[PDB]
């Protein structure tokens, strides 16, 4: 758990 | 639903 990659908040494909 | 910023597979906090 933490920063990088994976799933959770930030930038890419998802929600808004 | 698509690509940007909110949550969703990518970059930033979360799990990996
Ligand atoms: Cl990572
Ligand atoms: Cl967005
Ligand atoms: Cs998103
Ligand atoms: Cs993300
Ligand atoms: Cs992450
Ligand atoms: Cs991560």
């Amino acid at each position: 758990v933490g920063a990088x990659a994976x799933v959770x908040w930030x930038w890419x494909w998802x929600w808004x």
